[PDB]
């Protein structure tokens, strides 16, 4: 249900969640498997509320797109089908954290950040 607040709660289907993989033939030191989840969420086509839509839209958030998308990547567990919940933890905490400006009581830490984007053209 990602249920954000009182009245707001995604029943799990208005996202658009996808499979990704890689080669195994690398440029660089790699050897693991792949076997990820890209949870794609679209906020323009979801059931969330306007005051959502345009706290999500007007955020900067290097994982967003100014179009109304929020694009996440879980991989950590061996299988694809793990990553596909490890994925929601991290779209209902920057929701949260997009919405809001400040604040203490509910648990709330900030960390370092590791991450690019691919921009199309």
């Amino acid at each position: 249900m990602i249920v954000i607040s009182r009245h707001v709660a995604i029943p799990d289907g208005e996202l658009e969640i996808t499979a990704i993989r890689a080669q195994g033939a690398g440029g660089q030191h790699v050897n693991k498997t792949s076997t990820a989840i890209h949870l794609r969420f679209d906020i323009r086509a979801s059931s969330l509320p306007e005051y959502y839509k345009e706290r999500l839209l007007a955020a900067s958030h290097h994982l967003i797109s100014s179009d109304g998308v929020i694009v996440i990547k879980a991989q950590e567990y061996r299988s694809q089908e793990l990553n596909r919940e490890a994925a929601l933890a991290r779209l209902v905490a920057m929701i949260k954290e997009l919405t809001t400006e400040k604040k203490a009581r509910r648990p709330t830490r900030s960390g370092p950040s590791s991450g690019e984007n691919l921009y199309f053209q």
